[PDB]
């Protein structure tokens, strides 16, 4: 298995659909490692819940938790974890507005050596339970022989790009993790890094971070051959007044940039209502009334969440993918699975008459490019050397009476699976 991507188990769906798939206590378990350390990047935490993912043995190895939580938020997890004399807490510096800490990483060293996951699961019981959510599991990175002088960097620069993901934060905690990861060889790593980071950047700077980062990588790893662009996300941004402002302009040229049609995927109210967890999983579907009513011209690119070839419709979408499929959508170009959902906040927008790109959040993805495993294109795995696309393809258009799901509005018509409404406030 070259590509390493995997799904979250599933409860409540046949065995048959979760033989591959994994829950973070198997990430965690003694056979990936015999654990000394760990750090969990992520956006919202139950601290609880967390330390009893890990096995009994494990639990008091040192934990750090790096989050972006402030004022009170930062007070309530640091009293959630005050009882674990194991577990340190990293603030991340959000110093622009609306940024979050979105990111979702865990560091792992080991006795034997390190590894790294990259996923969309917040670490809380419910990210984990009836969600369609992605893992990518990096190799065992084995401890570079403490008398030999390598890199321990791979073709796509995965471990420069890493450490200057981390140094961003300057954070103190951090630079121990940036020097652990200095000792390991990750030459074998096949995947790209690409992350998000707040900030203003120009210049060379742009092409660090954002879609701006995806931009650089796929001009220069890619070669070019009406290939439509999928996108697909829990959270929707506000675009502005119209497919001009950012959508279409700087987001679409990146994405399609190589060595045109535009597929977005999101629930609608309907695949939500029919869930597996009924309304309550548009509380991770954050889309608000007053973003979706000043840009009513983005949803007739929805396109409905359909799964069946992973057995995960009814497990709503918390995973973000972007892919570029042929145009009968046998192969893709490349393949990212990321953190970053559909918005300016998450992806950068251009400032200054374009000479500034600013990004209010941290976000991280991997992406899979053929040329580094020397091929041109994948062949998509139709059903859950091929890609395994999670879900259905083609996307299906939003039928003329679906609505994109937003959170904050009440649906009283019909009721869900679970028999109940949804009244928000
Ligand atoms: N802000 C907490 C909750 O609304 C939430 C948290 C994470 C998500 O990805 C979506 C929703
Ligand atoms: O955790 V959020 O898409």
């Amino acid at each position: 298995n070259p590509f390493q991507f995997y799904l979250t188990r599933v409860s409540g769906v046949k065995p048959k659909y979760n033989s591959g798939a994994l829950h973070i206590k198997d990430i965690l378990s003694p056979l990936f490692g015999t654990l000394v350390s760990s750090a969990q990047f992520n956006y919202c935490f139950d601290v609880d819940w967390l330390v009893k993912q890990y096995p009994p043995e494990f639990r008091k190895k040192p934990i750090l938790l790096v989050h972006g939580d402030k004022r009170e938020a930062k007070a309530h997890l640091h009293a959630q974890a005050k009882p674990y004399e194991n577990i340190s807490l990293c603030q991340a510096k959000l110093d622009i507005a609306f940024g979050t800490h979105h990111t979702k990483m865990m560091l792992l060293l080991y006795e034997e050596g390190l590894r790294v996951v990259i996923h969309t699961s917040n670490l809380i019981h419910a990210d984990w339970h009836q969600k369609t959510q992605g893992i990518w599991l990096s190799p065992l990175y084995p401890r570079i022989a403490d008398g030999t002088h390598k890199s321990g960097e791979s073709p796509t620069h995965f471990k420069a790009n890493l450490i200057s993901y981390l140094t961003a934060y300057n954070a103190p905690s951090l630079k121990e993790w940036i020097d652990v990861i200095h000792k390991h060889d990750l030459s074998e790593t096949n995947v790209y890094l690409i992350g998000s980071t707040p900030g203003r950047f120009q210049g060379s700077q742009k092409d660090n971070w954002g879609h701006f980062r995806l931009k650089k990588l796929l001009k220069d790893h890619a070669s070019s051959m009406s290939w439509p662009v999928v996108g697909q996300f829990s959270s929707v941004g506000s675009l502005g007044a119209d497919e001009s402002k950012w959508l279409c302009s700087e987001f679409k040229e990146s994405m399609l940039t190589l060595g045109v049609p535009l597929y977005l995927i999101y629930p609608s109210v309907e695949n939500v209502r029919t869930s597996l967890e009924g309304y309550p999983a548009g509380g991770s579907l954050p889309y608000s009334i007053q973003t979706a009513e000043k840009q009513n011209w983005l949803h007739s690119y929805f396109h409905k969440w359909s799964a069946e070839t992973s057995g995960r419709s009814n497990a709503m979408p918390h995973i973000k993918t972007y892919m570029r499929p042929s145009p009968d959508f046998s192969k893709i170009a490349w393949f990212l699975v990321t953190s970053a959902n559909l918005s300016k906040a998450a992806w950068g927008a251009l400032e200054k008459n374009g000479t500034q790109l600013m990004i209010r959040s941290y976000e991280l993805g991997v992406l899979f490019l053929p040329s580094a495993l020397g091929l041109d294109s994948f062949k998509v795995k139709q059903k859950f050397a091929t890609f395994p696309v999670p879900y259905d393809l083609p996307p299906e258009l939003y039928g003329s009476k679906d609505r994109p799901w937003i959170w904050n509005i009440p649906y009283v018509k019909a009721p869900d699976t679970h028999g109940n409404m949804w009244v928000p406030s």
